């Protein structure tokens, strides 16, 4: 899938895909955007923890968890709503709110 809805998570090795673009929660706990084989964006949490999962929270925060501990957050807090994370056709990864306004972007658009 190209998108992750609020309330859902990606496990280790789980990913969003779009053509040759891959946005993946790695087993090494790094959250990475690949253009084919080239890493173009990363959370930078590689080696920080194990069995990390990515959670698109109902408050609009994208958060990496390892067990109950937060490893990394997008820090885009609003309130409970209907956000979604999307890997866009232009290679940007964006969190949208119920109104389709961008609240967070990776800034990796080509």
């Amino acid at each position: 899938s190209d998108r992750l809805n609020a309330g859902k998570s990606l496990g280790a090795g789980g990913s969003l895909a779009e053509g040759p673009y891959l946005f993946i929660m790695q087993n090494d706990c790094n959250l990475v955007l690949y253009d084919n084989n080239r890493a173009v964006w990363a959370s930078g949490t590689n080696g920080k923890a194990s069995n990390c999962i990515l959670k698109m929270q109902r408050d609009g925060n994208l958060v990496i968890y390892s067990g109950s501990r937060a490893m990394w957050a997008s820090n885009t807090n609003r309130q409970d709503g209907n956000y979604y994370l999307i890997l866009q056709r232009d290679r940007n990864v964006v969190i949208y709110d119920n109104s389709n306004n961008a609240i967070w972007a990776s800034g990796t658009n080509v």
